């Protein structure tokens, strides 16, 4: 019976998943597969989504609440993930999938990692330790790496979305999280990685804090990293987690208008958190 999908088999083979009770897969659209699973990780219940995106067919962009390419200005700058999708859509993008983005500091509200969008620097002054990045060059090539590597491309850097925690590096699971404090405990997680050829993107949304009938605890970073390598990530990074972790997909309603339902269970007692940046999978134009 279980597991029944390739990803389910990969996660069980990795040692990070047992007692699989849900293992479903669907096609969001051509070029985007979505897998939803429930299982135990060393005795603790979990509930995760893994999206596999064909980067020959689709691309990504970092997103803000209003699709404007300027730093956050205040509380108005944060909104639940669907708002980011709607604003991108209203500004000529066709959005198919989204997750929350990078870590933010407060007082004043400001992004902690590197943040570039459409060739415009939103932040180049990444905080201590906030070194991880998913980036794209103007030539269309996508990479996962370190902030200085992205910056070294100068005016050829198109997009950059920051993270905190390098999970997989050149096919080897990483475990150098010791400066990250309580982020090392189990948590909901959002993470992103690339295949070795950089033509496939993997997005994980790991629910946590047992806010629905799955009783999903959440994961440590070595466990998540191990799962990501298992499904094909050669390079992978941890984005903002906890109550920030949110997944949307496009739903085309009769009449043609899109909505952007949230598929996971937000860990702030089921209430979608207002987030200041995000990662959207969009059509190539
Ligand atoms: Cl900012």
């Amino acid at each position: 019976g279980m597991p029944q999908t390739a990803i389910g088999r990969q996660l069980v083979e990795s040692g990070m998943a047992n007692d699989v009770t849900l293992d479903n897969e669907s096609v969001v659209r051509d070029g985007i597969k979505l897998n939803e699973l429930a299982f135990k990780t060393f005795g603790e219940s979990q509930h995760i989504f893994v999206a596999t995106i064909d980067l020959n067919e689709l691309t990504f962009t970092p997103a803000t609440k209003d699709d404007k390419n300027v730093p956050a200005t205040g509380p108005e700058s944060s909104a639940p993930l669907p708002i980011h999708a709607f604003a991108a859509e209203a500004n000529g993008k066709t959005v198919w999938l989204g997750v929350n983005g990078d870590y933010y500091a407060d007082n004043p509200r400001r992004v902690m990692g590197l943040f570039y969008k459409d060739g415009v620097c939103i932040n180049s002054q990444y905080f201590e330790g906030h070194d991880e990045v998913l980036y794209q060059l103007k030539n269309g090539e996508t990479y996962v790496g370190q902030a200085d590597e992205a910056l070294a491309h100068e005016a050829n850097l198109l997009h950059a979305l920051g993270g905190y925690g390098l999970l997989v590096k050149d096919g080897v699971v990483q475990n150098f999280y010791e400066e990250m404090g309580d982020l090392q405990n189990t948590h909901p997680r959002t993470s992103v990685g690339l295949s070795q050829d950089r033509k496939t993107m993997y997005v994980f949304v790991v629910d946590g804090r047992r806010k629905d009938s799955f009783f999903a605890l959440g994961l440590t970073l070595p466990h998540l990293a191990t799962m990501m390598k298992a499904v094909g990530c050669y390079n992978a990074i941890n984005l903002d987690g906890g109550g920030s972790t949110t997944l949307i997909i496009r739903k085309v309603n009769d009449g043609g208008k899109p909505t952007f339902p949230i598929l996971n269970t937000p860990a702030d007692d089921r209430v979608p958190r207002k987030v200041t940046n995000s990662m959207l999978i969009i059509e190539k134009k």
